[PDB]
């Protein structure tokens, strides 16, 4: 067999959430980190990248693009992704809620200056008024260990993974939300997860200055 080849800057960026769902679903994988343009100019020369962008996996015989055609296909194979379509609606509206947020907060570092203070307050807000308290009262409704399914799914690591980032932005955000709070610390305590968490591993920090520049190198803006 083959491990999964993950194609991507050496960032958080697009691909954080695909390491943090292997890692989570004990899946080893390889990364081939994207250095230059020249590199990027390399993979989409060599006609692996269907639209020329990546993220891009190799798994299972494909080349996979698109991160959410990824992390779906990661999501089902190892049994992440519910247990019928009903669940996998409630884990879709859960998730894509999350992706909004988690959007907002990736494109940060490219907000024009003179916006930033405000696009900051706006997400603030949006966490404390609208994200939080609507994943509160999922796990409030049914008082289970995991939001879909009473069984680990990719919602509750998607969601734990948007808890670290929002706890770097504003750490006050999640002290109203009890269950928030524990769901973050046994999420964390799994055993794939507390390795991914521990040093050395695949997981990459909040992107710097320096790296912010190589991303305008390696993809031109
Ligand atoms: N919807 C796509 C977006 C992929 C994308 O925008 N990739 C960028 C780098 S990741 N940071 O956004 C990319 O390859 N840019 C090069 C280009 O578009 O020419 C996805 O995979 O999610």
């Amino acid at each position: 067999a083959e491990k999964p080849k993950l194609h991507y800057f050496n960032a958080r960026g697009r691909m954080e959430s695909t390491r943090w769902l292997l890692a989570a679903a004990g899946v080893e994988f390889e990364e081939k980190f994207i250095k230059s343009a020249e590199d990027l100019d390399k993979l989409r020369n060599d006609g692996y990248l269907m639209f020329q962008q990546v993220p891009m996996v190799e798994i299972d015989g494909m080349k996979l693009v698109q991160t959410r055609a990824i992390l779906n296909y990661i999501a089902s194979k190892y049994n992440l992704y519910g247990k019928d379509i009903k669940e996998r609606a409630l884990i879709d509206m859960y998730i894509e809620g999350i992706a909004d947020l988690g959007e907002m907060i990736l494109l940060l570092p490219v907000c024009p200056p003179e916006e930033k203070d405000a696009k900051l307050a706006l997400i603030k807000e949006k966490i404390k008024n609208r994200y939080f308290p609507a994943f509160e009262k999922v796990l409030k409704s049914h008082g289970q260990d995991y939001l879909v399914g009473n069984k680990l799914s990719r919602a509750d690591i998607h969601l734990v993974e948007l808890l670290y980032y929002v706890e770097e932005l504003d750490s006050s955000l999640i002290s109203s939300f009890p269950l928030l709070k524990a769901l973050k610390t046994r999420i964390s305590n799994l055993p794939t997860v507390k390795k991914f968490l521990q040093p050395g591993s695949p997981r990459k920090p909040p992107m710097d200055e320096k790296s912010l520049e190589e991303a305008r190198k390696i993809f031109r803006f």
